[PDB]
């Protein structure tokens, strides 16, 4: 083949999970693949990055990067743009340890990480195993879909958000373009008293599912199919902007009248 | 039955955050804006957490500082930390919205995924109003920004809104008599970012900044990019999908064209 696949592997997990770990080793099979990654498995990051402070980074022997205190976000943005020379075709984020689904996906730091290497030549791809066990199957299907693109471009949707049902692979049934469902409020806080008896608060569980139905990803995953969903990042809600224009009129704000 | 600018000095509960932090210039002029006829609680970050984005504190709890005046500092909390802590555990009686603001600098454009500002409205998506991110375009007129969110907040006491969740303000940094008036907006969007400025600390490591945003790159008439530029306040309403639902057909064709994941 005319070309190798030159790819930034970063996750949520930090660089020692096993999830991060198991992908690397399947797409080096085929791919150069550079590791930038958290140094810890920190959890909740989100797209945050860091501007307040410059970054630390290390290189292990393998070569791998773990980037200190970095975020998802942090190491992709750092690895495109600086420690990798010339940049690379392609971020893939993950395997995460646990779903990304729904509307916790603008939380997940797997998809942050993907989300920041969206403008490289190939869609990145945000890869979650819903569990912990089969990485395996989560690793071929990242190299399945990666053959894919290299295979046929994808010609619109920057972003992959995939998520892979924590099965062996041959009971996986296939692939599906999906949508992300939705879930109700969350709204369990679990306080904990310390030992002076100052109440501290835990962030407690996400809400119920709410929006499941046959095209989302939540009920993909549930079906044993492998879950698939573009995703842009403009938050822009187009369905509400007459509703909005209207009701200022109506309000009299930014009108006289 | 009397006149005045507002009617009821607490006709409203709100839940009050950003993510510059409890002491900042834009929290606290906004704050004391809306005590002339909300009743406000204070719950935001105990310091600067911009760039904090969406982010959440999971694997450790939260404490929370409560100054003299009211306010609540959750420590480290994030701005998402801070409004589910505030909606969900803290306030009672709950808020009947949550405003977030006023930040020290716009969010316009696809850098809103990456707002604290904008991730605290978010997490008060589900209340009765809608939840409102409030941006100063710059550093100077506070009392623009808190005149705007006022108005906003006056309107919502005329009459609902029915439709949309979250709306993202951006006052231009003006006098209020400059500011032109409303726009709704869509996002516009910007290049990739691109610059790492290198440092090398005392003992020669080299450590890595986060360079600026990207070059604007769709600023077209009706983004927020546009009407901020012009003088206008931008309201973008907002939400938390981000499936990209104008790719489906594409990235579903491609999959079945290249024939990922099934047999032949
Ligand atoms: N990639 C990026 N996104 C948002 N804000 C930034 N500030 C510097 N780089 C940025
Ligand atoms: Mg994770
Ligand atoms: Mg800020």
């Amino acid at each position: 083949g005319m070309a190798s696949m030159r790819i930034l592997l970063s996750n949520d997990d930090g660089v020692h999970a096993p999830g991060i770990q198991t992908l690397a080793k399947a797409l080096r099979e085929f791919a150069d693949v550079q590791v930038v990654a958290p140094d810890r498995n920190r959890s909740g990051a989100s797209n945050s990055l860091t501007l307040e402070s410059s970054l630390r980074t290390f290189t292990f022997d393998n070569g791998d990067i773990a980037v200190q205190m970095g975020t998802p976000t942090d190491c992709v943005y750092l690895g495109v743009n600086a420690l990798m020379r010339p940049r690379p075709d392609i971020v893939v984020s993950g395997i995460n340890a646990g779903p990304n689904l729904g509307d916790d996906v603008i939380y997940s730091g797997t998809v942050a990480a993907a989300m920041a290497g969206r403008h490289l030549g190939f869609p990145a791809l945000a890869v979650s195993l819903n569990g912990y066990q089969h990485y395996d199957t989560a690793a071929a299907v990242t190299c399945a879909l990666l053959r894919g693109l290299s295979r046929e471009p994808l010609r619109t949707g920057r972003i992959l958000n995939v998520n892979v049902p924590d099965l062996p692979l041959a009971q996986v049934k296939g692939i599906r373009v999906t949508r992300c469902g939705s879930r109700h409020p969350a709204d369990k806080v679990i306080p904990q008293e310390d030992p002076r008896g100052n109440t501290l608060y835990w962030i407690g569980p996400p809400g119920d599912k709410y929006d499941a139905g046959p095209d989302t990803d939540f009920a993909a995953v549930d079906e044993g199919y492998v879950s698939v969903t573009p995703l842009h990042v403009d938050l822009t809600a187009a369905s509400a902007h007459d509703v909005v224009s209207d009701w200022l009129d109506s309000v009299g704000v930014g009108t006289q009248w």
